[PDB]
C-alpha cells in the first residue's frame, strides 16, 4: 500500500534574508502506510505545522543544522496511522518534531507528546499547548522567579510566546508592559491580551526614554526574545535584584549595571523542561476552558504554503501563531 | 563607639579598630580615631590570635567578596573549570585559593609577567596568562581550557568577557563581581544556547554570612598601619 508523500524541502543552507525560493514543494515521492517490520516505530498522518522564529538558525550553517535536499522539520501535529510501539496505537493524536511533508515515520516515538486533550482545537498543541506555550510557562514561573505585584516587561511581545508570558504574568497579579513593531500589535496586546501598557519601539526614538515612561518605579522582571540595545535600555530601567529570562535574541555597553543592582541574567532553552509539560498541559487547559486566556492563530491552508508562511513569520507579517494546516 | 583606629585597607573606607568608649577590636567602615554613630557597620573580630592587619582584606570585605562570590553565586563542584579575571587583585587571589581548594582546575588573567608568575607560583593556580600579550583572548582562553570554562569570576567585563562566552561550557556560571561608553559584548546571545547564568552581586547584602566567614582554614595584600 502506497500513498503520495508530498514535502517541503531545504533548497540550500543560507548565509541576510529568507525567500520562498529558499525551500521547494516536492510531489514526486512516496511511502508505505506501515512501519517496517521490526522496528518500534510510528507513522503519523501529518495535520499541523508550527512556523517559529527559531527556525531562522537551522537555514544557516548551537542546535541542530537542516539538511539540504530534505524535508524541512519542525513542531507539528499528527495522527498515528500505525504503530508498532506499545504506547501509542491506531488514531492517537500527537504532537512533537515531525517533517514538512504528509507523513512522517517517528522512528524514536519516546520524542512525541500524547495529546489528551482532543476537545480543543488541535492545532493548539502546536502554540499555546506546544512548544511555544511551555517555552513561556518555563520562562516566565521558573527562570523569572515572579512575585505578585512585581513589574514586567516583555520584548516582542505581540510574538507568540512574548503574548502567553504577558497573561500568565497579568494572572500571577503583576503590571505587565510590552513591545511589538507596529501599532495593530500594540493595541491588540491591551485590547486582547491584557497587558497593561504597550508601545511600538519603531515609534520611539529613544528605548531607554520610552521604558522610563511605562515604568516610573522601574522594572523587575524582563522576559527577553531580543537583546541589543533593547537590553541596554531594559539595564538602565532595572531594579535592584532584578531578573532577565534569555529565551532569545548587536553590542551591550550596559552590562557593568548588573553589578550595582545585583541583576540576574539567565538563558534558558525549552527542551530541558519536558519534564515539566504534564504539569502544563493540565494548566493551561484548565485556563482556556475557564476563558481565562486568550489566543489568536494565523492559519494557512496547504504544505504549498508553508514556505511562504515561515518567510511571513520572518518578517512579522504574522498575526498571532503561524499554523499551517496540511490536512483534515 | 569612639574607636581607636589601627589598619586601614585600600580599595576603590575599610579598616581594623579598638573600641575605647572595650578592648574590643572590630572592623567596619572608618575614617587616629573615628566617632560612630550607627554602629552596625562594625563587625566583632573573634580572633585575635591570627594578626588584626588581614581584617582590611582577607578576614574583611576583600575576602567575604570572595567567599559569597564563589562559593554562593557561582555554585561550584569538584571537578569543574575556572577562571578569574584581574586575579592578581585581593578578591581574585583569593577566588582562586578557595577555588583551588574546592578540587577546581583554576587559570587566572593579570596585567603583568611579575604577578602572572606570581599566581601561578605563590598562589596556586594551575594556569595563567598576560592579557597585554595575547593577540586573540579567545584563542588565549581555548589554549588553557580545551574542555571549556564551568565558572568565570568576573572583575574586567568587555571583551574578556566575550572571550569567557565563545569559551564557556553547557550550564555555566558567571559571577558578575566588577566590571572595568563601555566595551561593548557582542556575544551575549550565547547566553541562551549554552544556559548561562549571568548575575551580579554586591558584598554589601551579605554581611549576615560573616559569623560563618571567618571560622575559614585558620605587590601584596596591603595594610597602612596606624598604632600598636
Amino acid at each position: 500500500v502506497v500513498v503520495v508523500n508530498k514535502q517541503v524541502l531545504l533548497k540550500h543552507f543560507i548565509p541576510g534574508a529568507p525567500k520562498e525560493t529558499d525551500m521547494e514543494l516536492v510531489t514526486t515521492g512516496t511511502i508505505r502506510l506501515r512501519v517496517p517490520e521490526g522496528s518500534n516505530a510510528v507513522l503519523l498522518k501529518n495535520l499541523y505545522l508550527s512556523c517559529d522564529p527559531y527556525m531562522r538558525m537551522r537555514m544557516t550553517k548551537y542546535v541542530d543544522d537542516f539538511v539540504p535536499g530534505a524535508p524541512i522539520t519542525g513542531f507539528g501535529v499528527g495522527k498515528v496511522v500505525d504503530s508498532s510501539h506499545p504506547d501509542f496505537k491506531t488514531g492517537d493524536y500527537v504532537w512533537g518534531l515531525i517533517g514538512w511533508e504528509e507523513y512522517s515515520l517517528i522512528t524514536k516515538p519516546q520524542g512525541l507528546f500524547k495529546i489528551h486533550h482532543t476537545e480543543i482545537p488541535l492545532s493548539y498543541y502546536t502554540g499555546i499547548l506546544g512548544m511555544v506555550g511551555l517555552t513561556a510557562y518555563v520562562g516566565f514561573y521558573d527562570i523569572c522567579s515572579p512575585k505578585k505585584g512585581e513589574r514586567v516587561f516583555v520584548s516582542a511581545a505581540a510574538g507568540a510566546v512574548g503574548q502567553i508570558v504577558g497573561q500568565f504574568a497579568k494572572q500571577f497579579g503583576c503590571y505587565v508592559v510590552g513591545s511589538a513593531g507596529s501599532d495593530e500589535k500594540v493595541n491588540l496586546l491591551k485590547t486582547k491580551f491584557g497587558f497593561d501598557e504597550a508601545f511600538n519601539y519603531k515609534k520611539e526614538p529613544d528605548l531607554t526614554k520610552a521604558l522610563k515612561r511605562y515604568f516610573p518605579e522601574g522594572i523587575d522582571i524582563y522576559f527577553e526574545n531580543v537583546g541589543g540595545p533593547m537590553l541596554e535600555a531594559v539595564l538602565h530601567n532595572m531594579r535592584i535584584k532584578g531578573r532577565i529570562a534569555a529565551c532569545g535574541m548587536e553590542g551591550v555597553h550596559n552590562l557593568f549595571l548588573i553589578v550595582g543592582k545585583r541583576i540576574r541574567l539567565e538563558g534558558f532553552l525549552v527542551f530541558d523542561h519536558y519534564g515539566s509539560y504534564p504539569e502544563f498541559e493540565e494548566k493551561v487547559v484548565q485556563l482556556i476552558k475557564e476563558e481565562k486566556i486568550k489566543y489568536l492563530e494565523d492559519i494557512v491552508e496547504g504544505l504549498e504554503n508553508a514556505p511562504a508562511a515561515l518567510i511571513g513569520l520572518f518578517e512579522g507579517r504574522n498575526v498571532g501563531k503561524q499554523v499551517v494546516v496540511v490536512s483534515r
